[PDB]
């Protein structure tokens, strides 16, 4: 009954892959979002102007007639890049960010790419970091918060015009690190952080499909997150992290990380906002929290979800093996009328 | 090549399942082991003398012959389960001891137990006629965060519990925290505990670093570091109410690696060696054969056994995976080379 319109959304932080997977899971996205940040993390890496460029038109390929999105391409740091080439592809309209993936072809420090992140910090390119240390002495649970201290606060003090986002946080520690920064400091937030934690994967069974990084937290952790979209801050924004892997690449003695939300996260993201009562701020995360933080337009076309539910598909067919989306088989409250 | 003698250990915490499963693990711990106590929770879980009677005997239809292996079964904690009946199955030896698993408001009367407070005319029976209580001590309340819910049992039952039956004797059984190893080495000749290969081998980034390790998924969940080298600590120190039981609790792949995998380790085929490896490391190898073979004995008042084991220094392959009727089996450390081998 209850419809809910909104401003057309876009995604802040998507993965799309490529070939076969790439021509499946586009239309999830194009369908609904403006426009997404497409993660460069392919094999190998989005790392020169040639390779986004023909990223971006085999994405422009798999987009069906009649869907107005345009993906944001991103390029992956590496301690080599040029900087010139970096600069030469946001010039171009090819990149809008750079992406920085600890190593474990990431970056090994910031040390090593000091000229980059400075011709980054001169030029006005944000910097989208997926903050985690990776010290295998360090356990899983604390990564994020190591990162904090030992790389981001330091990296943030030396280039302080420097504009970043902190993807796809998962604690407190980055809640209120980010509700404490200031105007070049934001979030992104997928579903599953928003939705569940660290119990859901692993009680009554292990769940490789709500197995991603950074990984699930803390009910402590969780909460914190939820209060922190739904108390209207306007330097986080959505990032869905979507990330498909074959079902029996999630479902095998070493299964990958990632959640593939894009058919869900959006009525995910309207069930979270209504239940923490801050249904208000729902549009502004989806649709012009993001635009302003990167300094694009907010769409101009509107979408409605409508609070009738849906059942999500026990899984979606590739060309070899499924791909189980995130919820498989379960309710979702809100669907996109 | 280096040779470690030992006293034929035993298991005192093993899953043997039925039917098929049964006939294809029962080898891996009967070639080794003199003795093993065998969980109840079957489906149905053993709750009579004459399904513990019934059961035994399908377990030795399954021993290879000339293996010389026992059984040693127990009787599952239910609320539905009368004292009398456990009674008599200690008194005819067909019940060595009692499993108490975490109890669930909810749970069917015939299958489990509601809250301990509830089935305490039982465990005043155990402690009544000198019957062991063993103990998976996780709270599993929802609201308590899975890595929190053995240290919560501590509090919220097993002191309580301890404090009310002071006669009752209990293990500990897999402790995979500094919380429960401190407990169990402060505590009295009552209490002991057992540990599993990979609690001492493994923390929880061994099952989420790198991927998602299911056949690491076990229950107590894998922890921190600080918990692993806590249980390694206590193992080394020559503690004598700590000792071997495996937790050997074996699924098919298909049930491991898939959208919600099944909680257990199947290492019976590759637990003796692994243990060995750890006190190796733990220069602590003068606390090794008591840990297999006699701390078990003593604080269940049975007699140690008096043949002989030798462990052999010598890398071997762990194979991939082991063969049943259907599906297959991949043991713990499934492909690797390990450092020591039973000869
Ligand atoms: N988050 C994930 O768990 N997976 C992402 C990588 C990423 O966002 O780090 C992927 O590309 O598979
Ligand atoms: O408590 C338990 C039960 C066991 C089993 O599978 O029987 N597996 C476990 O991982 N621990
Ligand atoms: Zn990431
Ligand atoms: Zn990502
Ligand atoms: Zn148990
Ligand atoms: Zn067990």
């Amino acid at each position: 009954s209850q419809v809910l319109k909104i401003r057309r959304p876009d995604d802040w932080h998507l993965h799309l892959r490529d070939g076969d997977m790439l021509k499946t899971v586009v239309p999830y996205t194009s369908e609904i979002y403006g426009r997404a940040i497409v993660m460069p993390n392919l094999a190998p890496p989005v790392t020169t102007v040639e390779a986004a460029v023909a990223y971006r038109q085999r994405i422009l390929d798999a987009v069906p007639a009649g869907h107005d999105f345009t993906p944001l391409m991103t390029c992956y740091l590496t301690d080599s890049l040029d900087p010139n080439e970096l600069e030469r592809g946001f010039n171009e309209g090819v990149f809008t960010a750079a992406k920085l993936y600890p190593a474990n072809h990431g970056v090994t420090s910031v040390d090593a790419i000091m000229p980059v992140l400075e011709r980054m910090e001169k030029i006005g390119m944000p910097l989208l970091v997926h903050g985690e240390v990776t010290h295998a002495d360090i356990d899983i649970f604390d990564r994020e918060a190591r990162f904090i201290e030992s790389v981001m606060e330091p990296l943030r003090q030396r280039l302080t015009a420097l504009k970043v986002v902190f993807e796809h946080i998962t604690t407190k520690d980055a809640a209120d690190y980010v509700r404490d920064g200031n105007e070049r400091l934001a979030a992104t937030i997928t579903p599953q952080h928003l939705m569940f934690n660290r119990n859901h994967m692993l009680v009554g069974g292990v769940r490789p499909h709500l197995y991603c990084l950074p990984i699930l937290k803390r009910n402590i952790h969780q909460q914190a997150l939820r209060e922190l979209v739904a108390s209207g801050f306007n330097r986080v924004f959505l990032g869905t992290d979507s990330a498909p892997h074959a079902r029996h690449r999630k479902e095998s003695s070493c299964g990958c990380a990632g959640c593939f939300n894009a058919p869900t996260a959006l009525g995910s993201y309207a069930t979270v906002f209504e239940e923490m009562n801050a249904l208000q701020h729902f549009e502004a995360f989806c649709s012009v929290n993001g635009p302003q933080f990167y300094g694009l337009p907010v769409n101009d076309t509107f979408i409605e979800l409508v609070r009738e539910e849906q059942q999500v598909a026990e899984s979606i067919a590739l060309t070899d093996d499924t791909l189980v989306p995130f919820l498989a088989g379960e309710t979702v409250r809100w669907s996109v009328k």
